């Protein structure tokens, strides 16, 4: 549900929430990278505070997470695991729900009929619904629909009133709903008949968030407006509870201690699977590793644990990689993020059963490539040259101000991957492998889009990310990775 996070409320109007609203138990979470989990506990209200630089959520007291859901939903079964300074145990038990449509991909606010009605009939299918301000009832709510199979008259478009009384919500008769996702939800599921026989369906919400490509640098304005850009990415974040996918491999006990953050896991789904492991190991099939397929594939990673070096390159390996994509310094912070995987120039490692050479290594200004021969040991004719593209100068907290350096580095692995005939999917890490990494392949899925069919095609930047993180938890991990990618993808458009 989510409902939990409410967008834009003061942490004092929280507490009176929490108070008046909420018994002990009773929690919520709200922004201002950084986000409060507020919760109540024996007539008081508690604030935690949670971090995002890129990476992951830092939860104080708590634990690192993908995302909040994975957050709120990890705290309220393992319990006993929020403790605050005292030491006594946070109990997250009842959901304090948010009644704002803010983030809802189909409330439209401030929007006319025939607006509407153009929206709808130019973007719209059977089904396509929003809900907007009455104009000319101040204080009331619009649900527009459209039905139908142009100009056949096939297809019509359908208004319905929303009153508004006493903060409470209906469509003339029947139950008056709490909030107006309630009254979506609702007639969502027991839609709406009128009388001569027509089914007002509320299928999807109608979408505004396609592009033309051509028009990127219109939108980033319109974006850049007031921001725009946080509306939209706060109504994607509202997306995040459909993605609760199931991640038991990652908690099994003998793949624990292959994990660089406890609960940032892959999915089950989606995860790399290895095999040709040795018989004595229990579990030798884990590796924290996701395969992306854009819907070129990819595998997302995170950062090598000393006691992982050999099972990345038996992935590698077998997923028959050619191009590996490393967006993080070793050490960031004084804090490892990622053991150093690879040999130095020249020299020749043995990582269990694999073999690695570091033939070459070349530095540009903001990244260095290492040319490297991956074999097995035993038989030589395995041998493959493998392509380490190391991004070195991302800044430790944030992104870059410009997004030249990572467009010039993602052409120059675009390049060398498409020149290598059967090469499987590109490797790409950092530390955690959803923040930079997420930002980093959905800049190049969006690209590859454009270089294939030029300037006039369709781009969705939320939809893409989505499509992403339903095969990896919080790909894309903040507002400002987000305003990166469009700022990316503008810049891309007019280099060509
Ligand atoms: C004013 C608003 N409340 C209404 C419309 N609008 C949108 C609309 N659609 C999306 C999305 C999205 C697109 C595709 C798939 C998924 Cl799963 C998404 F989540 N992300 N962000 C969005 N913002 C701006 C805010």
């Amino acid at each position: 549900s989510r409902r939990w996070f409410h967008p834009n409320i003061t942490g004092v109007e929280a507490e009176n929430l929490l108070l008046t609203r909420g018994v002990d138990g009773s929690f919520l979470a709200r922004p201002s990278g950084d986000f409060t989990l507020s919760v109540r506990r024996n007539g008081a209200v508690t604030h935690i505070k949670i971090q995002n630089t890129g990476d992951y959520y830092d939860l104080y007291g708590g634990e690192k997470f993908a995302t909040l859901a994975e957050l709120v939903q990890y705290y309220m079964e393992h319990h006993g695991q929020l403790k605050e300074k005292n030491g006594d145990v946070i109990e997250l038990k009842y959901p304090l729900n948010c009644a704002d449509p803010t983030s809802e991909r189909w409330f439209h606010g401030h929007l006319s009929g025939k607006e509407a009605e153009k929206l709808l009939t130019e973007k719209g299918k059977h089904g396509s619904f929003l809900v907007r301000e009455s104009q000319s009832h101040p204080g009331d709510f619009v649900l527009s629909v459209r039905t139908g199979d142009s100009n056949d008259g096939k297809s019509k478009v359908t208004h319905v009133m929303i009153r508004c009384q006493e903060l409470k919500y209906d469509v003339g008769g029947g139950e008056r709903f709490d909030s107006l996702t309630d009254l979506v939800e609702h007639y969502k599921k027991n839609p709406m008949v009128e009388t001569l026989g027509t089914v007002l369906q509320l299928k999807q919400p109608l979408n505004t968030t396609r592009i033309n490509a051509a028009e990127i640098e219109s939108r980033v304005r319109e974006l850049s407006k007031l921001q725009g850009f946080w509306e939209e990415f706060e109504t994607l974040q509202q997306q995040e509870c459909k993605l609760l996918y199931s991640r038991k491999e990652g908690q099994r006990q003998e793949n624990k201690n292959k994990n660089r953050y406890k609960n940032i896991l892959p999915f089950d789904h989606t995860r790399v699977v290895l095999h040709d492991g040795d018989p004595n190991e229990p579990v030798s099939d884990y590796i924290n590793a996701n395969i992306i397929m854009p819907e070129k594939s990819y595998i997302a990673t995170q950062g090598c644990l000393q006691n992982t070096v050999n099972d990345f390159w038996r992935m590698v390996f077998q997923e028959n990689s050619r191009v590996i994509v490393m967006t993080t310094k070793e050490v960031e912070r004084g804090k490892s993020k990622c053991v150093k995987y690879w040999p130095d120039e020249y020299a020749l490692k043995e990582y269990g059963v694999m073999r690695v050479r570091n033939v070459k290594e070349s530095a540009a200004h903001d990244y260095t490539l290492r040319e490297l021969k991956l074999s097995k040991v035993g038989q030589g004719n395995t041998e493959r040259t493998v392509w380490q593209y190391h991004f070195r100068t991302w800044p430790d907290h944030g992104v870059p101000s410009d997004p030249g350096g990572v467009l010039d580095f993602l052409e120059e692995v675009h390049h060398k991957q498409e020149s290598i005939m059967d090469a499987g999917p590109v490797v790409v890490h950092c530390s955690a492998g959803i923040g930079r990494t997420g930002t980093f392949i959905v800049i190049d899925i969006l690209i590859d889009i454009i270089r294939e069919k030029g300037v006039d095609c369709d781009i969705d930047v939320p939809k893409t990310i989505q499509m992403v993180r339903s095969q990896r938890s919080g790909m894309v991990q903040t507002e400002a990775q987000y305003r990166f990618i469009y700022m990316a993808v503008q810049h891309y458009i007019e280099t060509l």
